[PDB]
């Protein structure tokens, strides 16, 4: 139950970096360390999950809180200013958030906001984060499907891969935006696995894994620097 320091996304005078670097290192405080695992590996996954991450982001004219689940660094669900909570799912599935909340229709997987497309296409900044926090805090009840995805990508995946909080903070202020290259986004979507290959990598260092092979990245040294968080078992 941690809140996130605010980042005030249209305010010009903080960086995408810091607001990434202030984060991991509350998500860190509960990571533990693991032998031939060069990061911090997150809090293991429990159907109902104990620890969250609550990060608000705000405009000059709005703000909305993101629920995000420790466990995997997963966007479970917002806030928006009117205090109404909005959780990826279906009805008759369960709900994990957080005071009377209003099922948003579709999960938060890429396939569900924007299936058989890849991250690439997404396009981020602080421009389009500003458009998307607004924009997403103007609801009460399908295009606040392609705002959650900017920041899912932006917030969590900049979490969880260096290679995105480096992208991200570095296309950040352009106005044409910022977007993953092609392998980033495979590599991205591929969090789970190269995970699992640091685990694999902390018994076996040597070890060849065809999966990391096929998505560019040679060993476990290659992979040190590509994600900052892991993940499980
Ligand atoms: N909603 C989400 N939050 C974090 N990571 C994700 N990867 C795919 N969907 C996600």
């Amino acid at each position: 139950m941690k809140f996130t320091e605010i980042f005030p996304v249209e305010d010009a005078n903080y960086p995408y970096s810091a607001f990434i670097a202030s984060v991991r290192k509350d998500v860190i405080k509960h990571c533990t360390d693991h032998k031939g695992i060069f990061q911090p590996v997150l809090p293991p996954e429990k159907k109902v999950p104990e620890l969250w991450l609550y990060t608000e982001l705000k405009t000059r004219t709005s703000s909305i809180t993101l629920a995000i689940r420790m466990d995997n660094l997963y966007l479970v669900g917002f806030r928006t200013p009117g205090g109404v909570w909005w959780e990826f799912g279906k009805d008759g599935d369960t709900h994990l958030l957080g005071d009377n909340p209003r099922w948003l229709g579709f999960g938060g997987r890429y396939q569900d906001l924007i299936g058989n497309k890849g991250l690439e296409t997404v396009t981020m900044g602080r421009a389009e984060m500003t458009r998307a926090v607004n924009d997403l805090a103007k609801k009460k009840k399908a295009d606040t499907k392609s705002k959650l995805v900017k920041l899912v990508v932006m917030v969590c995946e900049g979490l969880r891969f260096n290679t995105v909080s480096r992208t991200v903070d570095a296309g950040f202020n352009s106005q044409h935006g910022v977007t993953l290259t092609v392998t980033q986004g495979k590599q991205v979507q591929k969090w789970d696995r190269i995970s699992k290959a640091a685990f694999e990598w902390a018994d076996h260092p040597t070890a060849v894994i065809p999966d990391m092979q096929k998505l560019g990245i040679k060993d476990k040294n290659e992979a040190a620097r590509i994600v900052a968080l892991v993940k499980n078992q």
